[PDB]
């Protein structure tokens, strides 16, 4: 199942993922926080899953939110680093899904991250072509939920 | 406290952490699995916390163990990257501790990783000086458990 989704990661898709990550991943704190705050802005209901982070309206200044945001970026770093070996990509994605499954986060709920990603890519001038590539990566994770 | 522990990361300790990580972090899959297998070999009592992984003796062939081992290395990568900013290191460490606290992993339990780290370091020609630097980093996490 996850393997089949991974099959959509064509040579061109992996190339766009790597090229865009080279920029996005260069500022994990800044972009990580941008993703989370955008998610909360566009889909307020997702805040229900982050009660532990406290006052998320504080953004970057909120230590717990900042800690979560930076950490989230290292999961993507992990995924990006395993793109050339489907076997490693798959085992890393299934390992990542475990805690999210426990939190009862469905594939549909997880898919809400596509908008924030598209918006962050755009802020760095990466168009639809790149947003589509990332949608495919998110789809691999969705296959594991 | 975690804030006092973070202050123990002096200039040379940070430098030795970076220099050794440059090598160790080069092969996350290889060294990550070596780290876990050494832990299970030297402290069989810890295997109980990893029931979900299945037959841990299979090493690299165990997909779940490989997935976990690779992922563990990105938490260390995270810590190393935050060495420049104590405030970020602390929020990233507390974030990391949440799940380990939920699993009831105590500071004493966590410290058992010092043995495996020292051995992997040694296998790459990094002696006591480096093992001690890493123990200082591990102590920051212990302070948060
Ligand atoms: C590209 C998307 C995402 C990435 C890379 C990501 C990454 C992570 C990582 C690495 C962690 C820490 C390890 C763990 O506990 O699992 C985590 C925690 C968490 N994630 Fe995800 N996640 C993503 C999307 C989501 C979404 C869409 C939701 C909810 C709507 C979600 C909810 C959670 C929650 C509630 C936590 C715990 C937060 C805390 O209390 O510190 N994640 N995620
Ligand atoms: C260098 C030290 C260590 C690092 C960097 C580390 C890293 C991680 C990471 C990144 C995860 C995934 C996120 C999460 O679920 O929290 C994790 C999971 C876990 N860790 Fe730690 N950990 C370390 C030591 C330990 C020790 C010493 C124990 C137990 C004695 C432990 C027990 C666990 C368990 C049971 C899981 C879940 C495994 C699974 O079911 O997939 N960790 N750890």
């Amino acid at each position: 199942s996850v393997y089949d989704a991974a099959a959509q990661l064509t040579a061109d898709v992996k190339k766009d993922l790597r090229d865009s990550w080279k920029v996005i991943g260069s500022d994990k704190k800044g972009n990580g926080v941008a993703l989370m705050t955008t998610l909360f802005a566009d889909n307020q209901e997702t805040i229900g899953y982050f009660k532990r982070l406290g006052n998320v309206s504080q953004g970057m200044a909120n230590d717990k939110l900042r800690g979560h945001s930076i950490t989230l970026m290292y999961a993507l770093q992990n995924f990006i680093d395993q793109l050339d070996n489907p076997d490693d990509l798959v085992c890393v994605v299934e390992k990542f899904a475990v805690n999210h499954i426990t939190r009862k986060i469905s594939a549909a709920e997880f898919g809400k991250m596509n908008g924030p990603i598209k918006k962050v890519l755009a802020s760095k001038n990466f168009g639809d072509k790149y947003a589509n590539a990332w949608a495919k990566l998110v789809a691999v994770v969705q296959a594991a939920l």
